[PDB]
């Protein structure tokens, strides 16, 4: 158990870096989402208010 | 698992590019159309007062 241990510290080092990048793509999606509607509704008022 | 754990990290990578791609085109077309519409009441509303 002590060598299943040492191979599965390595396992959980790497779930760490898969874990980052399935949580980060999810956040970075639906934010950059949501501001280029807002910007694309913003520029429109301007031009609305013209 | 190690292994098959690395090759998943980098299929991980690939699923937040395309959830990212998936998420801004929805987001820009939504917004887009809505802006030209609002153009095309304004436009008409200015012949419309005259």
């Amino acid at each position: 158990q002590s060598e299943a241990e040492k191979a599965r510290k390595e396992l959980l080092e790497l779930e760490a870096l898969s874990m980052a990048v399935e949580s980060t793509g999810t956040a970075k999606a639906e934010a950059e989402s949501r501001a280029e509607a807002a910007r694309i509704e913003g520029e429109g008022s301007v031009l609305q208010a013209k």
